[PDB]
């Protein structure tokens, strides 16, 4: 199913037709191509092989072009037809099990989901590393989680009133209410992605940074990010939102893809846990606590938040189902 | 994933708030009350249970409510709820793997998909006439498939749109141009699901009916559907143009549930195959051929559509895969020609 979706072209086309991710990919690459001129480069999970060319456009001796879905008979058409057979080598298969004929230099991807972990492809990045060199770099080299409370009744009671269908006593003549509490859990376990105006924010974010050079696949299977916000509004708290950004820290320059809500949208969108709950915060008050990300066999996690209000020990604690996200953008 | 997916309630509440699926098989249950009066029925798929409640209410003596995913866990609690445990027993599993304790009178189930076979449920559906008794009956109990020929050149062009981001020598520095033929047969090889204004099909349509009483599982792997259409208008054909009706046919009367696109739209809409090579025709020719459906192991089929206008002899071929379905539907108002 997974590899099957890659194997399409369109979904190959509506990533690289986003000019904010292939426009910032290439500017990290050919910006900083001294790290790439004359070196050895691992590409994984190439797709239709594009950053592979943007890795030969600046100067790369060797790509090996990992590709697990049969997108990869497409990538070795267009190596061919861009006359660069000696130069991009197409390596069919999981990066987990395929046979790589030396050491690289430098490792690309694009494995970043939504709120970055989403779709676990940050462990097949990770893996890769078996195959760098010592002195070797990743493109992408960080990447920062971003979290920060929000505001916003109309969501809340967008969700519930979905959740309340499961209230009644007579649907069609038919008691429905037993599996109220169940209906009310399983909507609120929904991750909401779209976008918002940052004036729903109610405290600056804290950030969570993973250094993909220092990270281990492992690492990822239990990622539990603590935090401290200083409320600077008062009112109900809803959920916390989240985001990320990733940098290309190269030899050059450092260049920035931000998925922020500051920021032009992306078809990251923005992500947000809601609280079965909201919480009241006043605005001088601290809102504590710690997101727990545990890995599920669905390729997503299992999330727990728990967040209280430190000066009045009102507490939410809360499940996210990441792998049933509710697509509200419109 | 398939059975993950019913797990959840917002899924089953999704197809339960759908009055055309609920309110027409309620008044198909309790209509038919002498159907279900003191009858054992059984219910395919029950998913909440509903129909199975539905059931209850037209006095049917006993009802094994079968669900595979782990919504059955939620229909017993219903069960329990509503004080039937003497008269609905859920019986987790796949009707493929699971026992009845004795046959039954008659067989629920809402089995339907996308060009009514999507999904393959129907093969489930049919499948568990292994417990019907000899004269029992069945709620669908026919369905209709009905084809007809379209016009809608903005539709055709939209695949060349799309299928053109690979003609571009540089992208971003790259030729894509190599890989534009097999972008342009990937989007033809998806069924488009959409609604549409009645005033783009060329010739009434051809009906091809399955009679659930008769027909058996294997039946479902292979559907020939052959089609003569004269043709009433002149013009381009662009493809075909599928929606479906089922009936339940009860002892005191018949109820239909109609996709038709001179009904009120529902969550099936209706479903066009475009011809990649569009055929001209005018008002009085014949364009003939045949749909094949083949079942596939990713819960739906392979669509070959052959189609010839007999007075000219200009023929058309066409591979779809009912897998990737596109979605576009959006909401606004279709235009006729
Ligand atoms: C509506 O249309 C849609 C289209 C796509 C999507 C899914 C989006 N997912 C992402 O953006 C993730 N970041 C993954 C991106 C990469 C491809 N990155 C290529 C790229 C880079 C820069 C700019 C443009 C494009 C996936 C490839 O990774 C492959 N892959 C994943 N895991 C592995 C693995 N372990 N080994 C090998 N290949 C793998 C998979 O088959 C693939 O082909 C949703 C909707
Ligand atoms: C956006 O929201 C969405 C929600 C749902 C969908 C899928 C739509 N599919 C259909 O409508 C098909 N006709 C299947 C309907 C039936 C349930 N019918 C219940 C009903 C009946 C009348 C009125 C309202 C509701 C599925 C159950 O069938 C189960 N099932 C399928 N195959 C089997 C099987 N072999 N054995 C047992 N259960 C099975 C499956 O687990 C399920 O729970 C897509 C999007």
């Amino acid at each position: 199913q997974y590899f099957q979706f890659y194997g399409y072209l369109s979904q190959q086309q509506n990533m690289m037709q986003d000019y904010v991710r292939t426009g910032t990919y290439q500017r990290a690459i050919l910006q900083n191509h001294t790290d790439f001129k004359d070196k050895i480069v691992l590409d994984v999970g190439c797709g239709s092989g594009i950053l592979s060319f943007f890795a030969a456009q600046a100067g790369a001796r060797k790509i090996y072009a990992v590709e697990a879905s049969t997108m990869a008979q497409h990538a070795e058409v267009l190596v061919k037809s861009n006359n660069l057979t000696d130069r991009i080598v197409v390596i069919p298969g999981k990066v987990e099990e395929v046979s790589l004929p030396e050491q690289v230099d430098i490792i690309i991807s694009e494995p970043m989901g939504y709120m970055l972990f989403n779709e676990r492809m940050l462990e097949s990045y990770l893996h890769a590393k078996k195959y760098l060199k010592p002195s070797g770099n990743m493109f992408p080299t960080i990447g920062d989680v971003h979290l920060a409370p929000f505001t916003d009744e109309q969501l809340y009671m967008e969700q519930f009133t979905k959740a309340n269908f499961w209230y009644q006593p007579s649907f069609h003549g038919v008691d429905l209410s037993a599996l109220r509490g169940a209906a009310v859990d399983e909507y609120f376990r929904q991750p909401v992605v779209d976008t918002f105006d940052i004036r729903i924010l109610m405290a600056k974010s804290v950030k969570y940074t993973v250094n993909f050079l220092e990270a281990k696949e492992g690492d990822l299977h239990r990622i539990e990010i603590p935090f401290k916000f200083h409320m600077l509004h008062s009112g109900l708290v809803h959920g916390l939102a989240f985001w990320f950004d990733v940098a290309f820290i190269g030899s050059i320059m450092t260049v920035w893809l931000s998925t922020a809500p500051t920021e032009p949208l992306t078809h990251w969108y923005q992500v947000r846990c809601l609280f079965q709950s909201p919480l009241f915060a006043k605005a001088g008050d601290t809102l504590s606590g710690t997101c727990l990300l545990i890995a599920n066999k669905r390729q997503s996690y299992d999330i727990s938040i728990v967040a209280q209000v430190d000066q009045t020990g009102s507490k939410s604690s809360n499940l996210l189902d990441l792998k049933n996200p509710f697509f509200r953008y419109t």
